[PDB]
């Protein structure tokens, strides 16, 4: 028997959520999410949407998730490949634009909006619990 | 019935050390903020320990927000008091600020940006419920 999370954690449905300790570019904070045992945050429902935003309610942070674009005629992906499903949410933001690093999703005061990857924001990390 | 494998927290709160937390998702008064923690089979926030205080400081640097604690005075006449109605010790923090006989239901503590104030019970903040970890 071991806890469905490690301690600071949180524990919800099928998953554990943590928020990174630090502020980095897109791809250092995937790196920091793996050595974790984890990947960045993949909303796949509006229910996790909705955890996500309670989660976040109290702060004013941009969160990296796991989605990510080379440029625009690209369609947005999770880092496992999978896509977007319809109907969760529209991203908002840096839609339009081509950057040298692709453009990445965060969530910030309960929206999800695009980015240059190359810019500094936390992150959200999940792992499967322990059930 | 007998549980299988007890996890030390329900969903969506956070487990740290001997205790699980419960942040709230909105603003609310003190009173509304104590019965939500208490329909839960909770209480507030009782900061008791150096391990209490580091969870929490760390919890609340991602928020510039206040969150209410279950610490209280009833008037100024009176000591602070947690919702145990036990004394609060000089160990962890003093509570920053004014205490008024003009507030109508009090004087109540949140915590900040790491340090501990003062307020009118009937304002709004967010607010953290803690229980046992089931270990």
């Amino acid at each position: 028997c071991s806890a469905p999370c490690p301690q600071d954690w949180i524990w919800h449905g099928e998953n554990c959520y943590l928020f990174s300790s630090g502020s980095f570019n897109w791809e250092k904070s995937q790196e920091k999410c793996l050595s974790l045992d984890a990947k960045l945050l993949k909303i796949n429902s509006t229910a996790d949407l909705d955890f996500i935003q309670q989660a976040i309610s109290y702060s004013s942070f941009p969160f990296w998730m796991g989605l990510s674009r080379r440029n625009p005629s690209y369609p947005w992906l999770w880092e496992d490949g999978s896509p977007l499903m319809p109907h969760l949410f529209r991203v908002r933001g840096a839609v339009s634009q081509t950057y040298p690093s692709g453009t990445c999703a965060y969530i910030q005061r309960g929206a999800v909006y695009a980015e240059n990857c190359i810019l500094a924001a936390f992150s959200i990390c999940q792992k499967k619990a322990n059930l």
